[PDB]
């Protein structure tokens, strides 16, 4: 009996946000899956959305698969470079393409971020039914600003661009809210399925990505919950992570780094607005979980859930960016929002608000890790993940076994009984996976899918990392870092605090040789 797959991806959700990962946010559906399943604490993505998604659906690195950098960041200089096409390219075959030609029904509702053009949509790349937001973000209610010369580039790049199969949509339905619409559509496609054949269901939410927006009735459940601020929260999260066994009691958390004012330096009005942004975030996460519950509860009542491999993950670390801090996102983002949105306290969270919660709230959720989204430190690339599938032996536990998002395609092919086609598919050259199937590990035959000699690289925006076993070197250029390689023993120092470059040069030099091979093999520019 071939299993079904349900692959759920949160957008910018933090490590300790979910209850079963140490958080205060109501996530009852995900908690039940997590505690019955396997919770992963050493599972990694890339540091932002589209790199990670290209890896998820191929089993190889984003510099091969077409998102060598984010499409939104491409330059004339990068044009023509293999794997910097700005969309999922044809140097790869996608997981749904392989499963569909083997009898699986491929169903998707959510954010794509792997191409905007017709030949790059889910319908072109293996999904028989799909309801999708093509860009990397959008207003969750479909409220659009005017688009003219004056519009900030970050808003120009995030329109509410939706497609259903081949149909680029003209209007969005009344009551549109991104998470609810994705739950509604995937539920529709499941109810309409051929019940005599398995499905591959992909549920990439755009929540809890900015702009932070959620139903007022849910935000109201969190009124006052965050009045003590993001460092009080970080302390609550760290304590809970340790109580639950997700982090060891002796772990030294990375200090919090922000150019903004600390909570106690803020004025009452400023704190109230920041706390409300976190209340709205919490509601986004709760409402995402509610929609997950609708899908999972349907499958449960169908008697399909126990034969469904359920994977939940976030796509990168929590979002600590200050969007106002980047001229590339402008011009004049704050002024534009002042003149076109209403970010006053009582409107934060509504369709015509536009807020993001900033670096201190983000680092509460990445703690004890260093930094957050778009960095190659663990705060950017270690994300929460769970697997619920009762056939497998390793269930009910917390695992600190090393894993990455590139392992997912090989694992699901393995479970599906489908071989990766090798180096050719549909008359073209394609890449072979760099990840490894989890089935030996999850069946109890081995302790992990990787070992102390496994080598994994990362690069984005000029930031780098290279890992072998539990040794990891990081390169952060100015003014994000010292502009030289730093070396961490993640087994002793998960916070990437103690730079061993000077005391262990032999190890660093080994990892630099691995970095150079990673560059060569994947086409890093
Ligand atoms: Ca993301």
């Amino acid at each position: 009996k071939r299993p079904n797959f349900l692959v759920i991806v949160a957008d910018d959700l933090g490590f300790s946000d979910i209850g079963a990962f140490g958080g205060e946010i109501a996530t009852p559906n995900l908690d039940a899956l997590a505690i019955a399943g396997l919770r992963l604490t050493d599972f990694h993505t890339a540091s932002t959305a589209s790199p990670t998604r290209s890896m998820l659906l191929t089993g190889t690195d984003h510099h091969i698969a077409g998102i060598g950098t984010m499409a939104e960041a491409l330059t004339p200089e990068l044009e023509g470079k293999p794997g910097y096409e700005g969309h999922l390219n044809e140097r790869v075959v996608a997981l749904p393409e392989l499963l569909r030609e083997a009898g699986y029904q491929t169903l998707m509702a959510g954010k794509w971020h792997l191409g905007l053009k017709p030949e790059q949509t889910p319908h072109a790349r293996g999904f028989e039914r799909s309801f999708s937001l093509l860009p990397g973000a959008a207003n969750h209610y479909g409220f659009e600003p005017p688009y003219d010369e004056s519009t900030p580039r970050i808003l120009k790049g995030t329109p509410a661009l939706y497609v259903e199969d081949e149909r680029y949509l003209d209007t969005l339905p009344e009551g549109f809210y991104s998470s609810d619409a994705f739950g509604d559509k995937l539920l529709q496609y499941l109810k309409e399925r051929d019940q005599s054949r398995p499905f591959f269901a992909y549920l990439p939410f755009s929540a809890p990505h900015w702009p932070l927006q959620a139903p007022r009735e849910i935000v109201e459940k969190y009124r006052g919950r965050y009045d003590a601020g993001p460092e009080a929260l970080r302390q609550e999260r760290l304590a809970r992570l340790k109580e639950l066994g997700l982090v060891e009691a002796d772990v030294e958390a990375h200090p919090v780094l922000a150019l903004t004012r600390e909570w106690e330096a803020l004025e009452d009005e400023e704190r109230a607005k920041s706390a409300r942004a976190m209340e709205v975030y919490a509601a986004m996460v709760e409402r995402m979980d509610w929609n997950i519950g609708r899908v999972v509860d349907y499958l449960r009542r169908q008697g399909e859930l126990d034969n469904t491999f359920v994977l939940f993950m976030s796509d990168n670390g929590a979002e600590g960016a200050l969007l106002e801090a980047f001229p590339k996102f402008g011009p004049d983002l704050l002024g534009f929002l002042d003149r076109h949105y209403d970010n006053s306290l009582e409107n934060i969270g509504r369709a015509n608000s536009y807020v993001w919660y900033g670096p201190r709230w983000a680092q509460a959720a990445t703690a004890p890790s260093r930094l957050y989204k778009a960095f190659t430190t663990q705060g950017g690339i270690r994300v929460p993940a769970l697997v619920r599938y009762p056939r497998l032996s390793r269930q009910g536990a917390i695992s600190h076994a090393f894993a990455t998002v590139m392992d997912v395609t090989p694992t699901l092919l393995d479970l599906a009984g489908v071989r990766h086609p090798g180096k050719r598919w549909r008359g073209r050259e394609i890449a072979e996976p760099r990840g490894r199937s989890w089935l030996g590990w999850l069946s109890g035959e081995t302790e992990a899918a990787h070992d102390e000699n496994t080598v994994t690289g990362w690069e984005l925006f000029g930031m780098r990392a290279i890992r072998q076993g539990d040794w990891k070197a990081v390169y952060l250029p100015a003014p994000v870092g010292p502009a030289t390689w730093q070396l961490y023993d993640l087994a002793r120092d998960p916070g990437e605090i103690h730079d061993l470059a000077d005391s262990q040069p032999g190890k660093l030099a080994e990892l630099i040789e691995h970095w150079k091979r990673y560059v060569s093999e994947t086409g890093v520019v």
